């Protein structure tokens, strides 16, 4: 099988906390918090361990939180490539309310990367081999401009690097501005926004998904639907995957969880529909789970035979 | 088409209002309140109306306020047929934060009914035609012993009136104890409850479907799945239909949109595929629309063609 | 001692719930209400019984929940005059949710009076006699014209009646059109709206309180200041109030219960200075007990021995 | 008039950010922080640097937070006086809610303490000179026992330092235990927490604050009561001052100005009128501004010439 390396140009070292109450203005008293590994890429890495296979997290990391995060990824035996920056890794903040059982997430940027960072980045990418896996998961953090990323995917793919994309907004758009992207995996919104109109007919999202693989933007789109499962659309085929009917406990980690699981299935050249099966049997996986823990092995593949 | 009635033991005068900010301990400043009609059976019909179909609303009104929920269905052109209670009809609250965008919803008991008042719904009940449906739909109101309901159902069903259910709770075991249900829509929650078991593992949800059909407890088991839509199943079918990827602005009223689609296509003696398929059609239009709005005929028909396709 | 009359043109049979939680769309399951009277009138009289005097609540009533409030009432032993209305008496809504301890109170209008009901009202205030206190409190509801709030006050103070306004917005400027009210109690809010100004500087609460008794409107002004207590200007005389340093468990009723103590002490001829003690301890008394409750006897005593 | 330091055995680097509207489960967007200087005596440090002071803030600091955190004050022309801790300098959050203008504030543990770390702030404290004052405020962090808190304040008293106390729960009784401290800074839930008792009766803050005195425990008992003011207790005196009529934009740093404004009158050896007075002016000043920002000179000055009419 070939190797999976990740990217995620803006990571983080989360906080998890919990409080008794939430309401305004006074101080909220919260427990120390509990350090874990953020960002797209870094979690489609993690969400691959769980998985049982193994890719490779390249990421700047900067400072004591960043020297923490690398630490906690040793800890998962999730191997990594990092490059050292002068900006300290950010930290986003996950508070569990006791009272109420109820999650609140602050998701802040990442930290800066200056040019020189990229470039070395940049250089890690290119070290993987022809056929490898790569996966581009995550935001853009302040110091990156967007022809930047565009230039990076080029440049792997024009050695034989097999990009996989999940992020947002312009930087979605910058990436699949050049094409051939082996696979994209937007949620409704972001669908929305990639080609730039609302959704509101029934077949909106498959014709949305149909019109980015006929132009060559992506070989394959996943358009993911939160409970409603996903839509994955090939040249050839376009199949809808529906989650089996058991509550959702918490919904964190179920994007990179998906993207994880399809990544695998990708990188055995299983079908579109195998694809898709296993990516919706991960997702709806880890929402089995409480606050921020990923898809399990075990819960992913009960679902995946379900759905087959 | 056979005629289609619809029971409400809890009916209610809802109010809604809106207001700019939600926060605890200050006196929120509420508009003037519109009111609506509410209850499981009166909302059915209403949706049942909206579809282009007539069916008519049995429930006891009492006071003021049951004056004027009798006075908004006809307003609507929904034909009622009323008890006069002694308990005033109850309100529930809607409310509206323009700064959010979000509502609110207070739902408290229906009115209080006495056993005559009940005997008098009963009454009603049986004046219905054999081989008309009933559609017994919402929470049991305070006064009522769960065996008076098993009883209503009971004797509906001795002179061939078809029943069909939608509540929770006792009330749902107690309507389900007769047997020989037209069909049954319990949510997730509800059909947990109904079990007695958590479904935790993937096909819970259709085998606790099946041990009710297969008891003989229902002919139709719809269980209803929130945005993964409907699982359908007889002693001979089993169907999930999911709507389409379209977001859902509201979802008040789609169990009930849901339920008044499945209940016209039952009057037309329609497959379980077209009948799961229509009420997923009916139930996910309804949360199109925002606030308390119900299922519209064209948006309705258009999801239909989709699924249908 | 005189007799003690109170106005509701906008009276309430208000519902106290109990929910396990709060959070938008979903239906929220509500237990059985209690109902309690609502109303300014109707709750300072009801705080005039629980201090050990009488005062009789005059309102319109209408339907089964109009039938409600005056068995109530009863049961309270507060004494009534109530005229029929055709429009029913609306509710209001005290949600308490358990899992916070928090409580929402949602406030919609009063009922409409057409013209005849407000006649007859009217015609219930006029045959209060000479000497009497007339407590004017709440909302102005629908179909009543602000001069005709103006002319009632006016009829009332020609025959030698004593008239105690609690009012906001239009209502409250209305009332104070023709002027010579006995006793006016604003909130810091309802001042500044009265005032038509900002009350922004240390000074200002006092000089915009002293404009209003040198005008003529009102021979009293007290302004209550929630935790901070109240200030009362009189002609003569200056007096600021403070509640003793204990926690408010809720302040559902403080204005009310403040509004009884001082038509009581009125009724006595206290000096300003007994009157808006008195009145700060009943209205944090009122605080002391959770939800709705109002002051105590003992509770407002206790606080007033020790203002005093 | 004499030097004045503070220590904050637990810093913070707070991050402040904005975000549309507040709901549990979904991402909650929030813009880019702006970084500011948390901690109870570096917040004392600045708000003496508002009211025209200047005083000593000693802290341990650590890793690229901690860095920051020591460059913010001296951009506020506060000086410090740190010590190099190996944990790196926590953060705590605040997040400013556009849709509702409300504000939610996180407040976490500081970063752990060694034990040769706090005998290094030790060091620092007992550099200071005889007659000088210190102001230790805020939470106690990991790693630090509270009898070493207590041995902290007796040798710093042992040499003429005068102690100032402003924290909570068995910090503020260790704090205490030593005795013949100047100041101390309860608000009612923290005197509630160091008497043992709730304090239900009219008289009951007057009676646990002369209790605190009278003991010997300190010299000076402040209690401070949110919009009602602030209760000083001497041996001789006791006053209640309450703020002007002025409504609180943001409560967010009362305290720390409120004690930052006493210390400066301590400094001057002011009376204990004219020191709570202050007080008060400089705490509701605070409350006048927006977020965090703490009391400015000239608000402080008004209210202060308005309790002093
Ligand atoms: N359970 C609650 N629900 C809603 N608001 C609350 C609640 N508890 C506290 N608050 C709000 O927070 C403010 C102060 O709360 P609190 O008593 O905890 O003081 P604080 O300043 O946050 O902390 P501290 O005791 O450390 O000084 C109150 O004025 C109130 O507005
Ligand atoms: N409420 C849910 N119930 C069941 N499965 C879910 C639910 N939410 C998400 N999933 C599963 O997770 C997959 C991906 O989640 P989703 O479509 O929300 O993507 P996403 O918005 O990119 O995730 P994320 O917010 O973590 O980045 C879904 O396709 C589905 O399989
Ligand atoms: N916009 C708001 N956000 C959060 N809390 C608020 C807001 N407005 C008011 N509150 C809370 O409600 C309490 C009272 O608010 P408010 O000024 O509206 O007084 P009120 O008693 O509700 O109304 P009224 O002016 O009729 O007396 C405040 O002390 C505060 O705790
Ligand atoms: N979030 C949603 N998105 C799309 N369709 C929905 C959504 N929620 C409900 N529906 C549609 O409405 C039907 C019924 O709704 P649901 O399964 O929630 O029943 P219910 O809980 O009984 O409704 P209710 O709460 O109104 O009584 C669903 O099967 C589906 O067709
Ligand atoms: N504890 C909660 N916190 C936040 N939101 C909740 C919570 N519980 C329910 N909700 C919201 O309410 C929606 C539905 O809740 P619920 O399971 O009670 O169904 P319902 O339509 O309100 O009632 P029912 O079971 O009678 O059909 C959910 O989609 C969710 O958005
Ligand atoms: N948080 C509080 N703590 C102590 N006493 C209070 C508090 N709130 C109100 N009171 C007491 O109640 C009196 C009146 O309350 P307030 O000044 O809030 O008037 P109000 O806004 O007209 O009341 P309401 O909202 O009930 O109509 C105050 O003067 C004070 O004595
Ligand atoms: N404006 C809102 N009000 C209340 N709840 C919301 C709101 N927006 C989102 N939510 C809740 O958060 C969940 C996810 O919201 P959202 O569309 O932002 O997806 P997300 O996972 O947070 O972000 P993303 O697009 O990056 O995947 C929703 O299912 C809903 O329950
Ligand atoms: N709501 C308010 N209105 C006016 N002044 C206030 C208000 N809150 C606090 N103050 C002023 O600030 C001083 C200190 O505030 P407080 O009594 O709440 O102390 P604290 O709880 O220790 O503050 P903090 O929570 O910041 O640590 C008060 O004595 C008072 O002067
Ligand atoms: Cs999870
Ligand atoms: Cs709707
Ligand atoms: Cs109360
Ligand atoms: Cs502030
Ligand atoms: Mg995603
Ligand atoms: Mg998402
Ligand atoms: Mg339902
Ligand atoms: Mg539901
Ligand atoms: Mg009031
Ligand atoms: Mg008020
Ligand atoms: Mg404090
Ligand atoms: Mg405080």
């Amino acid at each position: 099988m070939v190797r999976i390396y990740t990217l995620t140009l803006a990571p983080s070292l989360d906080s998890a906390t919990i409080t008794p109450q939430i309401y305004p203005e006074g101080k909220l008293r919260c427990t120390a918090p509990v350090f874990e590994p953020g960002g797209g890429g870094i979690n489609v890495a993690r969400a691959i361990a769980h998985l049982g296979g193994s890719a490779t997290a390249i990421f700047p990391a900067g400072g004591a939180t960043g020297e923490h995060l690398v630490s906690l990824l040793a800890d998962e035996n999730v191997p990594v490539a990092t490059v050292e920056a002068k900006d300290w890794t950010r930290q986003n903040l996950h508070v569990h309310v006791e009272a109420s059982g109820e999650q609140y997430r602050f998701v802040m940027p990442g930290a800066a990367l200056n040019e020189d960072e990229f470039r070395q980045l940049e250089e890690q990418v290119l070290e993987i081999e022809s056929g490898a896996i790569l996966v581009i998961s995550g935001s853009l953090p302040p110091g990156v401009k967007l022809e930047k990323l565009t230039q990076l995917i080029s440049a792997a793919q024009k050695q034989g690097i097999r990009c996989i994309v999940d992020s947002s907004g312009e930087a979605l758009s910058a990436a699949l501005a050049i094409g051939n992207i082996e696979l994209v995996k937007p949620n409704q919104k972001e669908l929305s926004a990639l080609v730039n109109r609302e959704l509101t007919q029934p077949d909106d999202v498959r014709k949305a998904a149909q019109e980015i693989v006929n132009s060559g933007k992506a070989k394959r789109v996943v358009v993911s639907l939160g409970p409603q499962g996903a839509l994955g659309v090939d040249s050839e085929n376009c199949i809808q995957v529906v989650p089996p009917p058991v509550k959702s406990q918490s919904t964190v980690g179920a994007g990179d969880s998906m993207v994880g699981a399809m990544t695998l299935k990708l990188a055995e050249n299983a079908s579109l529909e195998e694809m898709v099966r296993f990516g919706v049997a991960a997702g709806s996986a880890a929402t089995l789970n409480q606050g921020t823990r990923l898809c399990s092995h075990d819960d992913t593949q009960k679902i995946y035979a379900y759905l087959s």
